[PDB]
RNA sequence: UUGAAAAGCCAGUGGCGCGAAGCUACCGUGCGCUGGAUUAUGACUGAACGCCUCUAAGUCAGAAUCCGGGCUAGAAGCGA
């Protein structure tokens, strides 16, 4: 029914710099740089500075927006929160190898930017996966048959994990019985 | 049949054997191709709906599929 004003605000930690211009959000922190293009959202983004204190707030609002349009405000705020988390703490995904008979042989290429899977269900084919930008994959030493993906972009890290998982799908078998694969087991922050 | 020999000719290709050349047969030989976008499907982050959610915004992989490329032709189209 076109609610007049739907607004939501988020606090910004003092250790992160943020710039907004034409719905282009630039985030800077100790771990590096992140960028997002929110041009596809018909929302108004504003950065409020507290002169007396010096703190930062990001306010996103929609005017005369329907429910569908208003649903994007929280999405944008969560995306900005994820950017801040990635630039301050970073993102770490953990994957575990699951197999019944054939151990999965994983080889990490140079730079921790590519992975080779060789013995999935005793298959002679070699599966190649390349990590996305800013995401590095390593083989854990404290946990058996575990892969650690570290990055600054939650979306890129999760997409790399999804690529690894989907590259090892079982076919022509009852997947309920043949549970072999590589699956995401934990999501968290590097620090 | 030309007197004979030799050498020819007629029987509309006289008949038979071999027969080069050309043509020709899976009856012989050579060759027949790879970038993008996507369907179904499976997923990422993510609200709506403080949780959840492949979906609402955004995003990924994806086919004897489509498009392009390659091959054939080359327009009251054109260049040096
Ligand atoms: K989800």
């Amino acid at each position: 029914m076109k609610t007049i004003l739907s607004s939501e605000t988020m606090d910004i930690p003092d250790g992160v710099n943020i710039k907004v211009k034409a719905k282009q959000i630039e985030v800077e922190g100790p771990r590096g740089k992140l960028t997002r293009n929110f041009k596809h959202l018909n929302l108004d983004f504003q950065l409020i500075k507290d002169e007396e204190t010096g703190k930062k707030k990001l306010k996103i609002d929609a005017w005369f927006g329907s429910r569908k349009t208003t649903a994007a405000i929280r999405t944008a705020l969560s995306h900005v929160e994820n950017l801040i988390t990635g630039v301050t703490k970073g993102y770490r995904y953990k994957m575990r190898f699951v197999y019944a008979h054939f151990p999965i042989n994983a080889s990490i290429s140079g730079g921790n930017k590519a992975i080779e899977i060789r013995n999935f269900l005793g298959e002679k084919r070699v599966r190649k996966v390349d990590m996305l930008e800013g995401v590095t994959v390593v083989r854990s030493e404290k946990v058996k048959d575990e892969l650690v993906l570290d990055g600054n972009d939650i979306e890129l890290v999760s997409r790399s994990a999804a690529l690894i998982n989907q590259k090892c799908h079982v076919k022509n078998k009852d997947i309920r019985k043949f549970l072999d694969g590589i699956y995401v087991s934990e999501k968290g922050r590097i620090v």
